[PDB]
């Protein structure tokens, strides 16, 4: 059988009222693959942090490395997973499938989820067409590539989507089938790699904006220091006037702008703001979170304008 | 033929490369009503604010008294046009429609929505099942009542939905069928009327959440005076654990805590967080934009977070 | 407590590798409800036919006229559970709760979805404000009125959607919320009831069309003395010309002619059909299967175009 | 500038109350294009036949082995377009794009759609990324592939969707982005050629399913001489048990059996019935009428199950 490592890091999948406890309680699951079974943490991914993330990268990379691992699964709160999933596809530097997968009953409840969405995962770490492929998330018998898949819901079992594209294939009791192959540039292809981070890293903050908007809180970001502001416009990227003179001072000053939209799906554009006249960037269809994820590795590089953009363009 | 008030504020329905200009150019609207326009302002939604909302609200309140009145049609930008809808449902105190249209794409654009939309929502505002409906909102074939729509994509015509229930009926050149209800509280059984408010309502701000957060935004919000602050918490309005603390010290201090969620859709209940051991509030299924428009309105009435909490039940 | 009648006909639900057998499996109903178990039948749904139809809903109405019972649950497979649904919508007449509910998945399934959804259920049949709303299916946390819901994907545990309207309200481990109430006519309103009709219900057959598409299917249903028609069209209800000379020769001949459509979504209007030149009725915005149940009943009452379009109108 | 054949079909894009006469309506495209138009025939695509996919087919393949044209756009009635669509991504051999474009609202209308649908098919036909990515259909903002593409509602202009995986790209004024390549094959990949084929293609019949159902059309379809028949059977491809043993001696018979879903979305899996016991086909994701289009080209090379099964996981 395949060798599968397995990643754990706390969440709702190991919530009650970690490894393992888990598999333990899946024995079906010895007939698919070998389990290398870790701990990295024990967290609700509410709690989750950069410190955490390069722990697990790390992990991740060096049994990637390993000719003896054949894929890697890593189980994870639903809360942050679209965060994880993402910094990870541009991080980590293999072909070999890495799933994230997570659970919204907690173990102990009726018709709880995490068995059989547990079950897909180490069944899609295992089929060799999972390869190349970037990073993968398998929840509700459904497999998304992680730029694309958000939690759209706060309760239901299939809150994950991917509201721009759509899965990129299906899972059903282990019987996996692709449709579609990602575009945009993942793990081997990726500019970064973390032999070239370091914690911490550059400071984002997301700012939303709501009818009578004002820019205090945009400010404070400024004033705390920040690097980069990510704005969760709205509509199209959308800001008030006063708040647009704002960002238009702290662009002058070196700060990166990028504008995004709270509004949740469809890419913002250049049109109502002209963003080459003032240095501001487009977050193209990556909502505020997995745009801020972009930035913060972006600023690693270079403070370039034009550099970052084109960044968004391929990633 | 019924009389309409046309009560044009901007956006792009009006957009180009007001009142009328519209109307001028659509000559079939002279079929179904006889039209009363005037120009309330003249501004994208982006820079809509209180005084706007106040001087709009007060103008659709005289109209609507008036018993020459039928009903009343806004155009509006679509950028906040969800918000703009749920005040005006809180503070009107009449049976009559009230329909809010706008449009995604310029007046000059080729293929441009905006004429269609105006000619339904006008049809709309004159039929006889529209009425006892609270506030509606007419955009692509569709009609929604106003607590529940959204705008959910950048660019397409389309982008108006109810995520959490769905259209409440169907208007199709012009021909109106109604199959659903509201029952939350709205118009002449609301609590909220314009004679017992005043400019500026209490300051309410947003804070966005993500992996690694930091309560740092929510303290600049305090130190601004805020009297309450809505959390586009994660998932199911989750916090970190250092955020968790901030907002109990905040609520010991007086300032209302709601938790909502960044996610888009569904309610936002206790589980993970013990909202009575610190007094938060939930903000059922509304989104943060649209809690934050009931909580300025609730604490012009009460800082009880028992009251307000049967207010997200009831509204 | 109160004493809930649950009938079970078969499903999914109680499919494995009756009553109870479920009851036993969930001991945790016993704290909200008394329950009266019994069994109406065991098969398949695939199976359902009018023979049960008819002993179902005549025992269900039995028990809604028994003042000791406060509502009643039938346990159905989901593959026809939203033809069962409607038809008792229209035939059952009471105000008290009438819940079905179903499990994508086999009892003895990893994560099987069955015991949670049995809970909900339950509790939304005690509960005082699911009165007065017609048949209610609550499936996957959510509650839908029985004219709207449609199962539209062939696995997924969420395949229940309401694609016109929506969910008229949510259920969260037994936690219930109403937010919309349905305005079509269903049970104590409607003017079928059961000690007017009689089995075998008028033969009523479904055409399907396509690219290509020739009457001869059409013709034998009218050779097999078919009294109405429903045609599942493309688009907007559309035929070829070739099958449009042949709904106009049935329709002099007698036979009802429904238009409905194959796209599983919106209203089929007339249009590219001028349906009082030939008539043929259009079945608003029903599906072909819901569209069949509708003019089964109708043919009972009359043969006349202009009432049987009147009662698409009007359930 | 490149040049592009436009051919016309008919279809809504041309309806009123061909070429050119849409050319003639938008100025704009001769920016963009030099345009080769023609008409292939003029008809609602509710009248689309094989003798007219056939007269396309040819006339399609003729211009894209003309070194002098860089791409195809087809003006196409949105009723069977998904059909059509499909049929030429299985016969056309070329990597030069071939785009379809209809549109929802008459070209008369407020607010027609066609403009701007055409005016984005021929910048998705122009640019480079579009090749190798099999036949494509642009409607509404949005780039979809022909596999996957189905018209969901009766009258939306947003009509289009992928409901088993997603749009593969966006255009937006003339702007083209592609984040995913489809996997099944396609055009130069395919074993279909024109030149193989002949008219008529084998007879196909589509039988539809419900509460009741009983096998009287599918044996009046066998009757006809069918080839081969599609069942658009309730959830995951059930049928009674009457209908099965139908379907069982069919099979022993020779006719080929596809078992489909009449729900609109999801794959069909052996489960409750064992297709290898008896022979039959299972249609993949595909939903009946584009199950049919593949048979019917099955059909002409074999007649083995085996055969068949394995193009239903390639194509
Ligand atoms: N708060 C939990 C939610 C979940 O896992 O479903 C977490 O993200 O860890
Ligand atoms: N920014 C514009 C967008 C629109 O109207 O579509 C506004 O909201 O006024
Ligand atoms: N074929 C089963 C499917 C299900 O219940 O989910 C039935 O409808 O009985
Ligand atoms: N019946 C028309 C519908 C459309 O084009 O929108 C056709 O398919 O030709």
């Amino acid at each position: 059988l395949p060798t599968i490592a397995l990643l754990a890091t706390g969440g709702t999948i190991a919530g009650s009222g970690g490894v393992k406890e888990l598999l333990k309680a899946i024995p079906s699951l010895n007939k698919i693959a070998r389990i290398q079974g870790e701990q990295v943490s024990n967290i609700g991914s509410q709690d989750m942090n950069e410190e955490i993330w390069f722990k697990l990268a790390q992990r991740a990379q060096e049994l990637l490395d390993d000719s003896r691992i054949q894929g890697v699964v890593i189980t994870h709160g639903t809360d942050t997973l679209e965060e994880s999933a993402y910094f990870l596809n541009l991080v980590l530097h293999s072909t070999k499938p890495v799933v994230l997968v997570g659970a919204m009953r907690n173990a102990s409840s009726l018709s709880a989820d995490g068995a059989l969405n547990l079950y897909e995962a180490v069944s899609v770490a295992v089929n060799e067409k999972s390869a190349n492929k970037g990073v993968l998330v398998v929840m509700d018998d459904t497999i998304f590539s992680v730029r694309e898949v958000v939690k759209t819901h706060t309760t239901h079992v299939s809150t994950f989507k991917a509201l721009n594209s759509g899965a990129i294939g299906s899972v059903y009791y282990g019987k996996t089938r692709y449709y579609m192959q990602p575009l945009r540039k993942h793990t081997t292809e990726s500019e970064f790699s973390l032999s070239q981070l370091k914690t911490p890293l550059p400071k984002v903050d997301i700012i939303y904006t709501h009818a009578g908007m004002t820019p205090d809180l945009f400010q404070a970001s400024l004033n705390s220091h920040a690097k980069g502001v990510v704005i969760a416009g709205v509509g199209n990227g959308n800001v008030s006037a006063g708040f647009l003179k704002a960002m238009q001072e702290a662009s002058q000053m070196g700060v990166v702008i990028v504008r995004s939209s709270r509004v949740g799906s469809g890419g913002v554009t250049s049109g109502e703001i002209d963003d080459k006249a003032y240095g501001f960037i487009t977050s193209d269809n990556l909502n505020p979170q997995k745009a801020r994820v972009l930035l913060q590795l972006a600023l690693t590089k270079t403070n370039d304008k034009a550099k970052i953009q084109e960044m968004f363009e391929e990633y």
